[PDB]
C-alpha cells in the first residue's frame, strides 16, 4: 500500500494530568484554532511533496487524501494542493460539483479501488474530524506524522484517541518556536562498512559493557529511532553513566556511578529546557537566583520564603564539621551571593553592610556585555580559593562565561559536581533563567545556555526512578515570560517570572 | 579488474627502519628481520590482525557468490612460505581461516594439513573461483606483497603503523599515491611499549523505512550550500575524502573545520578579525598516546620550562628569557604593561599570574622578587594532598582566575582551572579555556596540560587517563585560514609517547631533562601567516 496520516494538534480550552491525548484540537469554525503556523505549514509541505528516486520500484508524486470536511476550508490560491494528487471523501458532491483537476471517492474502500489503479510513491491523509476516525477504526494507517502546537486555543473538533496497544512513537524531532508558540514533530507506527567492524575490534564484548542495568527495562528508549528532542541531551547522559559509569563510594560511605566531562547545549531562542519526563518547580530556584543578585549569604531570607535549598548546610552540626565553629546558623559564609557582588572583600557575618567593598563582578560582566560584546573575559566566577574554607560548602557551579554575536547572548556554566538525578534538572533551569535575565537587562536576545559537566554522577538509589524516566517520551518544552519592563539585574522580583505551557509527565520520587 | 570480484585484500604491519628529518608514509616500511618480526610480538596488532582476517558476515555473501559466477563461512589467508615457517606451530594452521601457502621448493606432499599449496599467483584465482570463502586477505611476506601489488590485484591494504624503530632486513614496498589513497585512519593505541594506529588505503580511479524521516526531520536545515563563510571546501579534497576519521587529532582538526565552515565573523580589540564559536570538549587518552599535533611540527622545550616556572611559583619573565623562551616577552614590555595601566610595574614583572595563584592565591602581590613564604593558599600542594588522601572528592580543583588580581596581571589567564578525577588509581584532568586560538595556541595548550596531568599522576602514584579540554570562546584568526587549510589535508601520523623520569616523587623536583617525547613523527612546520 504505503498509506500514512499527518495531523497538527493543539491543546483544548475548557492539578491537571497531561498525557499524549492532551494534543487533540484540530479545527475551530471550519478553520484551524491557530490562525497560521509557518514552520508546521513548511514541514507538512516538505513531507507531502518529497519523493525518493529509487524507493518506488519496490514526475513521481505523493497522494493527499483530504475530505469535504477539509478540502473546502483550503483557500483557492493553494488549491489544487501544488504538486500533489488530491482526493476528496464526500458522499454529498461528485466530480460534476467541483472545479479543479481532482479525483473523488465515497466509501473508505473506494480509496483502495482508486490506489490499486494509480502511480505514486506515498499516500498521505491530510484531515477531517471523521476522515482520521474511520481510517483508524479500519486499521489503514501505517505511521502518523504528528505536530504538537504547545499552546491552548478554542476548538469544535478533535483527533481521535490513539491506542497505546495499537500505535507507539518511534521518533521525536527537535523542538522549535514559530508564531509565538513552541511545537515539535513526532511519528506514530503500528566495502567501507566491514571497515567499521575492524575499527571497533577493541571495544567491550557483550557482558563487559560495565554496569548491571538491563536492556529489557529501557524497552521504549532503545525503540526510538530519531531522538532529536533536546531533553535527550540530559536523558542520554543518564543512559551513558548508567551503562558505562565507574562505581565509586563517596565521602558519606554511600554509592554512585560517575563519568567525567559532558557538554549540553540548549537553544533558549526556540524553548525553555524544563525537563518534561517529571514534574519540576521553579519558585524555589528563581528566589535562590534573586538572593544571589542581592548578594545575600543569609540562610534565613530563603527559609522565611520556604526555600529550603540550603537548610541542610546551615545547621549547627553541618557548620561544625566544616570547622565553622564561629558561624551563626544559616550564615552560609562568602558563597554565590557575596562572591558575585563583593569578591575579594573580607567576610565578617551575613548582616554586615558590604557596600563598595570587593569586586562587583555582576556589574562588571553586564557593563562588559554592553560596552565590549566581543570580549573573551566576560566570566562570573564564584570559586574564590581564599574563601572556600569559610563557605558552608564550595560552589557547586564554578563559573558562567558569556559570548555575544549579532545582538545575541550565549552562556557556558561549568559545574564541578553534578548529581544527574536531582540537581542537574534544576541547574539547567537556573542558569537558563539567568541567561534570559542578563540578556534582557543587556538588550540582547537569548541564544544557547551551554552546560559543562565535570564529575557527573547518578546515585545508586536514583537508578530504578531514572529507568522509569528514560522510557518516557519528552513533551515539547514550555517557554519563559520575563516581564519586559525590568532592565536592571536588581529590579527583578518572583512575579516577573511566568512559565507558559509546561506539559509534563507525573512527579517521580528519585527515591524509595 | 580481477580483485573486486574475488575481494582480494592486503594486510600488513610496518615499523620505522634504522637510518632535521623528512617524514612521509614511506617512513613506515620495516616488515621483518632475520625471518621474524622486528618487534617481538605486538598483541593489539595481532588482535586487529585476528579480528579482520577471521571476520565473516554471512548475509553479505550471496551478492558476492552471484558476482563471482557471472565472471561456517571463512576467509582465505595467502602467505609466502618463509612467513608460514615464522608461525610458531602451536598456531599452525591459522585457526578459523583457509590457509593458502605459496612455494616452489615444497608441495602438497610434505605439509600435514597446514594448508592448500600453490606455486603461482594465477593459481590462487583457480581456487577462489572454486572455493566457499568470504574475503581473501594477502598476509605477506614482502616477496608476496610485492608481486601482488605490481599485478594490480589488491583492492585495499590494512596497514598498521608501529610508531617505534627496529632492526629490519625486509621492507613493504613504496605504495604509489596515484594507485592508492588513504580513505580511513583509526584511534591510536599503546601496546608492548609503542604507539600504533590502523589505516586503510583504497585503489583509486586513475526496516529500511528509517530513511525518509531523517530527510523530513532535516526539513528546516539552513545549508543547501550558499557556503556560510567564503571557504571553498573543494580546497579540503583530502579531509572530506576520508571515510572514517577516528585519529584523536581529528578532534582538533574537526573544530577548525566547524569554526571555518560555521564561525561567526567577529573583529577584536586590535581589529585583527576572527571566526568564533562557543563551547567544545576534546578528550585524549594519555594511557594510549601523547596528543602532540602530527599535522605540523611542535617543539615542547618552551612550554615545559613555562610549566616548571608556574610550579616554582615564579612570575619573573627574565627567568624564561634567560632560557630563550619568548612566550611571555610581548606580555612584559614597558609598552604592554603601560596600556594595561601597570605603570608602577617593572618590565617583565608580569604580576600575579599562574605561578603566583597556584602557590599563594589570596596573598597580596608585591613583586616578582618577593618570596611569599606561607602567604595565601598553596592550591597545587592542596590538589596533590586531595588526590592522595581524598580521591572521591569532587572539589579537587586548581584555579588561576583570581577576580581580585585580574587587573594586576599582565593579562587575565586563558586556562581558568583544572579539575582532577580519580577512578581505580587512574587520574583524569579537565581544563576550561575561556579564550582559544585554534591556529597557534590550542596545539601547545593541549601538550601543556597533558604534560601537567602526567606530572601530577606520577607524584600521586597513579596512572594518567584522560586529558579533557573544554573550549569556550573558540576562534580561528583570519590570517591562519590558508595555513589551517593546508594542515587539514595532512593525514595524522600516530601520536608519540611522553616518558617522565620516574625517580621524581615531588611536584617541585621535575627538571627539563626529566622529560622525553619519543617517536614524534610529523608533517613539516607551518607558519600560520
Ligand atoms: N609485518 C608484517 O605484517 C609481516 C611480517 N612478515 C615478515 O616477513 C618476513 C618473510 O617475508 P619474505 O622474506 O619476503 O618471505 P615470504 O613470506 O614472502 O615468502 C617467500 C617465499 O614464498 C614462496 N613464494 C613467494 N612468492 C611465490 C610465488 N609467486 N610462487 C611460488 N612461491 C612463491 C617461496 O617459497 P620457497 O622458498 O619454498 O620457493 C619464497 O621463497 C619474515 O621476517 C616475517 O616475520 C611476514 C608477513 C607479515
Ligand atoms: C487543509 C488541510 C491541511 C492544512 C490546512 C487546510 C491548513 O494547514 C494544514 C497544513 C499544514 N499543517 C496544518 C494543517
Ligand atoms: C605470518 C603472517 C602474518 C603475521 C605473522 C606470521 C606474524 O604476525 C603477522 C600478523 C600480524 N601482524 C604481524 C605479522
Amino acid at each position: 500500500f504505503d498509506i500514512y496520516a499527518i495531523c497538527a494538534c493543539c491543546k483544548v480550552e475548557s492539578n491537571e494530568v497531561f498525557n499524549n491525548y492532551t494534543f487533540r484540537g484540530l479545527g475551530n469554525k471550519g478553520v484551524l484554532p491557530w490562525k497560521c503556523n509557518s514552520l508546521d505549514m513548511k514541514y507538512f509541505c516538505a513531507v507531502t511533496t518529497y519523493v525518493n528516486e529509487s524507493k518506488y520500484e519496490k514526475k513521481l508524486q505523493n497522494v493527499v487524501v483530504m475530505g469535504r470536511t477539509s478540502w473546502e476550508s483550503i483557500p483557492k490560491k493553494f488549491k489544487p494542493l501544488s504538486n500533489r494528487i488530491n482526493v476528496i471523501l464526500s458522499r454529498t458532491l461528485k466530480k460534476e460539483d467541483f472545479d479543479e483537476d481532482v479525483y473523488i471517492i465515497n466509501k473508505v474502500e473506494d480509496l483502495i479501488v482508486l490506489l490499486g489503479k494509480l502511480n505514486y510513491y506515498k499516500c498521505f491523509i491530510i484531515g477531517g474530524s471523521v476522515v482520521y476516525q474511520e481510517f483508524l477504526e479500519k486499521k489503514l494507517i501505517k505511521k502518523i506524522y504528528f505536530t504538537r502546537i504547545n499552546s491552548t486555543y478554542e476548538c469544535d473538533v478533535f483527533f481521535p484517541e490513539i491506542n497505546e496497544n495499537e500505535y507507539q512513537i518511534i521518533s521525536v524531532s527537535d523542538v522549535y518556536t514559530s508564531n509565538n508558540t513552541t511545537l515539535d514533530f513526532i511519528i506514530y507506527k503500528k566495502e567501507e562498512e566491514d571497515d567499521f567492524v575492524y575499527f571497533n575490534f577493541n571495544k567491550e564484548k557483550e557482558e563487559k559493557n560495565k554496569n548491571s542495568i538491563h536492556p529489557n527495562d529501557f524497552q521504549i528508549y532503545n525503540s526510538l529511532k530519531y531522538k532529536y528532542h533536546p531533553e535527550y541531551q540530559y536523558l542520554n547522559i543518564i543512559y551513558d553513566i548508567m551503562m558505562n559509569g565507574n562505581k565509586q563510594s563517596d565521602r558519606t560511605g554511600v554509592g554512585v556511578l560517575s563519568k567525567f566531562g559532558y557538554i549540553m547545549k540548549f537553544d533558549l531562542s526556540q524553548y525553555f529546557p524544563l525537563l518534561t519526563t517529571k514534574k519540576l518547580f521553579l519558585r524555589g530556584i528563581i528566589e535562590e537566583l534573586l538572593w544571589f543578585i542581592r548578594g545575600e549569604t543569609n540562610g534565613n531570607t530563603l527559609l522565611n520564603k520556604n526555600v529550603r535549598i540550603w537548610e541542610a548546610n546551615g545547621t549547627r552540626e553541618f557548620l561544625d564539621n566544616r570547622k565553622l565553629f564561629h558561624r551563626e546558623v544559616n550564615d552560609l559564609g562568602p558563597i554565590y551571593g557575596f562572591q558575585w557582588r563583593h569578591f575579594g572583600a573580607e567576610y565578617t557575618n551575613m548582616y554586615d553592610n558590604y557596600e563598595n567593598k570587593g569586586v562587583d563582578q555582576l556589574k562588571n560582566i553586564i557593563n562588559l556585555i554592553k560596552n565590549d560584546p566581543t570580549s573573551r573575559r566576560i566570566l562570573l566566577c564564584a570559586w574564590n580559593v581564599k574563601d572556600l574554607d569559610q563557605m558552608a560548602l564550595p560552589p557547586c557551579h564554578i563559573l558562567c562565561q558569556f559570548y555575544v554575536f549579532d545582538g545575541k547572548l550565549s552562556c557556558i556554566m561549568y559545574q564541578r559536581s553534578c548529581d544527574l538525578g536531582l540537581g542537574v534538572p534544576f541547574n539547567i533551569a537556573s542558569y537558563s533563567i539567568f541567561t534570559h535575565m542578563i540578556a534582557q537587562v543587556c538588550n540582547l536576545q537569548p541564544a544557547q545556555f551551554i552546560h559543562v559537566l565535570g564529575n557527573a554522577h547518578v546515585y545508586n538509589n536514583h537508578i530504578d526512578s531514572l529507568k522509569i524516566q528514560l522510557n518516557r517520551i519528552p513533551y515539547p518544552f514550555p517557554t519563559l515570560k520575563l516581564n519586559p519592563d525590568i532592565k536592571n539585574i536588581e529590579d527583578f522580583t518572583i512575579s516577573d517570572f511566568t512559565i507558559q505551557n509546561y506539559v509534563h509527565h507525573e512527579k517521580i520520587s528519585m527515591d524509595m
